[PDB]
């Protein structure tokens, strides 16, 4: 399935609200 974009946002995003590293 065309899990690649549509679910791309799934474990990216957690980079983003779930991964607060040392960084701006």
């Amino acid at each position: 399935s065309r899990s690649s974009l549509r679910s791309r946002w799934g474990r990216f995003l957690l980079q983003r609200g779930s991964w607060t590293g040392p960084r701006c």
